[PDB]
RNA sequence: AGGUCUCUCU
RNA sequence: AGAGAGACC
């Protein structure tokens, strides 16, 4: 991805887009009970805690673009992933607007307390004023279609959340490049069958975890990606999308039957015009993050990606017996024989790809199932019954989310997620926590899950 | 203040 | 179905 030009929005034309300036986020009544560094991402250019220039900051994942066309390794990889994604038999017919817009069994509708985007946003029009659950109501929604039309600015907010130290020291915070409606809307009518087939089929056959459970996933992971397992990190891997990958995503999109009226949405993503402030900025490559179908389009990219950078690195690769799932970046796969990444990531970068261990190491080191994390969590099989496996996140990543609240009225829904998350790392480090969160009166307050229940509602799920 | 999953409350 | 929260990408 890369910033084009920047403009201020009297020469544009666009109406400002003011995004919230303080963070929701205070310490909560565990903030002493457990350790932890993090704190909110820096939402302001004069925060105090800021050692660079923020907006520099904010910019800078806009790393470049390489690539423009395809090769012939990408155009191989493109083809053998489309071919696969054939056995689905994705409906590529343009699904109507109100399934679009109020939602099928596979497909959530559209939230209704999520931004409506530009020019909504700025004229004070609500989504609630457009759409209505009880009445599949397209009436409204054809009009300003038609009033406003597609193509629309993204209006960039950046995200509140907590980061690490050295991410706010460096101004890197996130951002949420949020679609405007009405591209919502022509996306979702596009494209909507095939994020139904997604959504309901998370594994080796789509490449994509989008819509998986962890909970009852994690135990067919071992099983869907047999023989040795790679994996590592990308650096900004939305930002730093090359053109390359949105044309090599036309490939896949049409050999699956598209027509060239969908297939043409894809420049619109590829080339794409944002808001933030008082400023517009054109941006050639780099995916958006909140265009609708985000991690969608990002994890059927990664599956081109792996597959190109896997031809292109060895001699002899036979694709067929790559098993991959992507949920956007985040990649775990495997091969017969073991697959050195710190040659897919030299390969990774000439397509413009910062490729990098994922044990966080500066080496490359193996990836077993024992060290392997997907969606933050490794891989711990039940002593009880060996074949059913635990998702495990790490207690340090629950002791950060803990010692911190938007509303210190919901605590008790937030310790019980976190519970939730918790149990799986095994009964003394559960009861650890829960002696600890019990430290504090408002911890004696909690109704909190009991560990045996715990295991049984998720031995359960497997009956 | 984008999606996915999970939980909670009418 | 209506309101909320958390985690992850
Ligand atoms: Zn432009």
């Amino acid at each position: 991805g890369e910033i084009q030009w920047v403009k201020p929005n009297k020469e544009t034309g666009r109406l400002n887009i003011n995004g919230p300036t303080r963070t929701k986020l205070e310490p909560s009544v565990f903030h002493d009970v457990f350790e932890g560094n993090k704190e909110p991402a820096v939402l302001h250019s004069k925060d105090p805690r800021l050692e660079v220039d923020f907006e520099q900051a904010l910019f800078s994942k806009y790393v470049g673009n390489t690539l423009y066309e395809p090769d012939e390794y990408i155009k191989e990889a493109a083809l053998h992933y489309a071919n696969q994604l054939k056995q689905l038999d994705i409906d590529t017919s343009q699904m109507s607007m109100e399934e679009a817009c109020y939602g099928t069994e596979n497909l959530e509708a559209i939230d209704l307390h999520s931004t409506a985007g530009y020019p909504y946003s700025a004229l004070g029009i609500k989504k609630r004023d457009i759409l209505d659950s009880t009445t599949r109501d397209v009436s409204k929604m054809k009009f300003y279609m038609d009033k406003y039309g597609l193509d629309l600015p993204y209006s960039t907010y950046v995200k509140d959340e907590l980061r690490s130290i050295d991410k706010i020291k460096k101004g890197k915070s996130r951002l949420i490049e949020a679609s405007s409606l009405n591209d919502s809307v022509y996306l979702r009518m596009t494209f909507g069958h095939l994020y139904e087939t997604f959504h309901a089929n998370p594994g080796t056959v789509t490449g994509s975890a989008v819509g998986c459970n962890p909970d009852t996933f994690w135990s067919k992971l071992p099983i869907l990606l047999p023989g040795s397992l790679f994996a590592f990190d990308y650096s900004g891997y939305d930002a730093s999308l090359s053109p390359v990958w949105f044309r090599a995503l036309e490939l896949v999109l049409r050999e699956i039957g598209y027509s060239e009226e969908a297939v043409s949405l894809v420049e619109g993503i590829n080339h794409t015009h944002h808001v933030y402030r008082n400023k517009t900025y054109c941006v050639l490559g780099g995916m958006p993050s909140g265009m609708s179908g985000t991690s969608i389009f990002n994890s059927m990219i990664n599956n081109i990606i792996i597959r190109a950078l896997l031809i292109k690195t060895f001699k002899g690769i036979d694709l067929d017996e790559l098993n991959m799932v992507a949920y956007g970046d985040d990649v775990l796969a495997s091969y017969p024989f073991p697959i050195d990444c710190l040659e897919l990531a030299r390969t990774g970068k000439e397509y413009g790809l910062t490729m990098t261990p994922a044990d966080k190491s500066p080496c490359f080191n193996e990836v077993n199932w024992d060290n392997a994390t997907f969606l933050k969590r490794g891989f711990l099989p039940d002593e009880q019954f060996p074949f059913l496996i635990h998702p495990t996140m790490p207690m340090k990543e629950i002791h950060e989310s803990i010692r911190w609240t938007k509303d210190a009225r919901n605590t008790q829904d937030h310790v019980r997620s976190l519970c939730l998350l918790a149990w799986h790392n095994g009964k003394q480090e559960y009861e650890k926590f829960v002696s600890a969160i019990r430290s504090v009166p408002v911890g004696k307050a909690l109704a909190i899950p009991n560990y045996e229940n715990l295991r049984r509602n998720w031995l359960e799920l497997f009956h």
